[PDB]
């Protein structure tokens, strides 16, 4: 039996957190992370070899989801560095792909801490260059919600990165007037619609209208629209009908290690 010792119990919990933090740092130093890729399919007549990068942690025989560790990472201020890790390895992948004759584009996540992170812009500027990758091959997405609360930094990031010809866009993009207003202050290259809008597109009037409210503004503004978690054929068709440019999700193609999707 283990006799209850509150000080020892709190120590053990912080030891569990500390192990995770230490494992995340070891992963950063030792290349313990890995990217998987999900094909993103163009629906509007402009095939493009595009994948989204998804982060995994290769921990002692387990391919772990960020669901395991991102909360710890956020609490311990490791997200900034993890996002830079991802961006750097994404550019490396873009370079290796290009050298192998593939005009691969990657869509990569960055959080708001990255907007003001000089090392993020340095990583993009320097790694594109060293791999001879045109900036247009790298698309960066950040949640709309984070741009609202870091607008000036987001705008500075957008400008800094756009200067490389990278695309900066918003994920979890909504259909409220606040979203329409944000587009007057922040010009993204692309919008990825929030799943709350898109999930029931095949069956829901209101979702169909939300999407057309967005695409009707996005299209003439030269903003690409995207939907995710596309899970069936009816949904995919509905996005095509609504003028959405891109779709992704397990029905299109599951996430995986390989870039083997035939885009044509
Ligand atoms: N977004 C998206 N996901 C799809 C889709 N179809 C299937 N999935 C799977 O569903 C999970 C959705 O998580 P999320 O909301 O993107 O939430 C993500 C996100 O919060 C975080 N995450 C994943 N990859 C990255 C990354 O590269 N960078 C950062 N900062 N966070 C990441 O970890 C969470 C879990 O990711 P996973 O284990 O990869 O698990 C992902 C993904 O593998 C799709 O169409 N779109």
């Amino acid at each position: 039996v283990s006799i209850y010792d509150p000080a020892a119990a709190d120590r053990a919990e912080e030891e569990r957190i500390e192990r995770w933090v230490e494992q995340l740092r070891e992963a950063l130093v030792g290349d313990g992370f890995l990217l998987h890729y999900q094909p993103v399919l163009n629906l509007q007549g402009e095939p493009l070899e595009l994948y989204q990068a998804f982060l995994r942690l290769e921990r002692n025989g387990e391919m772990m989801s960020p669901n395991a560790f991102m909360a710890i990472a956020e609490e311990h201020d490791l997200v900034t560095e993890i996002d830079r890790w991802v961006v750097a390895r994404a550019i490396r992948q873009l370079g290796e792909r290009q050298r192998a004759g593939h005009k691969t584009h990657l869509l990569v996540r960055i959080g708001p801490n990255s907007f003001s992170d000089p090392q993020m812009i340095d990583t993009i500027r320097e790694q594109l260059a060293v791999y001879g990758v045109p900036g247009e091959r790298l698309w960066l997405q950040t949640p709309e919600s984070k741009v609202f609360t870091h607008l000036r930094n987001a705008q500075q990031f957008l400008a800094a990165v756009s200067a490389m010809d990278c695309k900066v866009g918003l994920e979890q993009f909504g259909s409220g007037l606040d979203s329409f207003q944000l587009l007057a202050h922040f010009h993204p290259a692309f919008l990825k619609l929030d799943r709350g809008i898109t999930g029931d597109i095949a069956s829901a009037r209101d979702s169909q209208e939300k999407i057309r409210e967005i695409t009707s503004r996005a299209q003439p503004a030269g903003i690409l629209t995207m939907a995710e978690f596309v899970a069936d054929a009816q949904s995919m068709s509905s996005f095509f009908s609504a003028g959405v440019d891109y779709v992704q999700g397990d029905f299109v193609a599951p996430t995986g290690p390989l870039m083997n999707y035939e885009f044509g």
